């Protein structure tokens, strides 16, 4: 069951979906039979051994709301092979043609699905380290899956990529002191909730990374997004407690969001955008 390293010749890279900071994502075909996504890593951006050791852990994480790792090509340039998610990143989906039609019920259901995957990560005593809408994938029927879990711990710049960090999504104890835990992921999830309720806008509008760190450190928190109910902003603010142990669990977040329109905001009615 550990024989998941594959020869590069077993993959056809057929359609380039986009370019990231560290490589490319392709739609392709594996073993002549299977539709896959292929994520490529420029040489020198990740230690092959360290990747394989982490991949052994990641291959064990199996949940309907986590993207499934199928295979790796372990020679530089490293290729990661996963299931194909037909609507791409949640961030692109929110910002695309469909995004303008999403209302609060769809966005809260998407949040509940992300919370369910993260509750699994929580049960497995694992840590994502880079939770944000860019690292959620969307399929048919608004299925959302958590992607890119664990990788941030291993990613480095090469000479090229160095000429180009998600501070705005990162809990202060993680950004400042390297204290990455499930509770720093909960902070990230709170920021992700702002991405959902603004249909993809960058957090802390008008602020650069240094201003965000300065302001958050002195107690600043984002205010309630336009048309967002106060009750959902209150949940965001629980995720952004200074004391990490006082932030909610993903188990709690999942339950709150699943039950939201019955228990919390039954008075919901559609407005201009939500
Ligand atoms: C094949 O490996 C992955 C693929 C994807 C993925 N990313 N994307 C979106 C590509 N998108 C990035 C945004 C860009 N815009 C900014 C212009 C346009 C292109 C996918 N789309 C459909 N299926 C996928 N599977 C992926 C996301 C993550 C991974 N890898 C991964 O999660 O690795 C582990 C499972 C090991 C954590």
């Amino acid at each position: 069951k550990d024989a998941w390293e594959i020869p590069r010749e077993s993959l056809r890279l057929e359609v380039k979906l986009g370019q990231g900071c560290f490589g490319e994502v392709w739609m392709g075909t594996w073993n002549g039979t299977t539709r896959v996504a292929i994520k490529t890593l420029k040489p020198g951006t990740m230690s092959p051994e360290a990747f394989l050791q982490e991949a052994q852990v990641m291959k064990k994480l199996r949940h309907e709301k986590l993207v499934q790792l199928y295979a790796v090509v372990s020679e530089e340039p490293i290729y990661i092979v996963t299931e194909y998610m037909s609507k791409g990143s949640l961030l692109d989906f929110l910002k695309g043609e469909t995004g303008k039609y999403l209302r609060l019920p769809q966005l809260v259901d998407m949040a509940a699905q992300i919370a369910s995957g993260m509750a699994y990560v929580e049960r497995m005593n694992y840590v994502h380290r880079d939770l944000r809408a860019a690292n959620i994938l969307v399929g048919e029927n608004l299925v959302c899956k958590v992607a890119d879990f664990g990788l941030a711990r291993l990613i480095e710049d090469n000479e090229y990529t160095a000429r180009q960090f998600p501070i705005k999504w990162t809990a202060p104890e993680a950004a400042l002191y390297g204290r990455f835990t499930i509770k720093s992921d909960v902070w990230s999830f709170g920021i992700l909730l702002t991405e959902l309720t603004t249909k993809g806008r960058v957090p802390y509008p008008g602020m650069v990374n240094r201003e965000v760190l300065d302001q958050v450190e002195r107690g600043y928190r984002m205010p309630c997004p336009p048309e967002c109910p106060e009750s959902l902003h209150d949940l965001m603010c629980q995720c952004w407690r200074k004391e990490p142990e006082e932030r909610p669990t993903f188990e709690y977040l999942q339950a709150f969001l699943e039950d939201y329109f019955t228990s919390t905001e039954p008075q919901y009615q559609p407005g201009e955008n939500l």
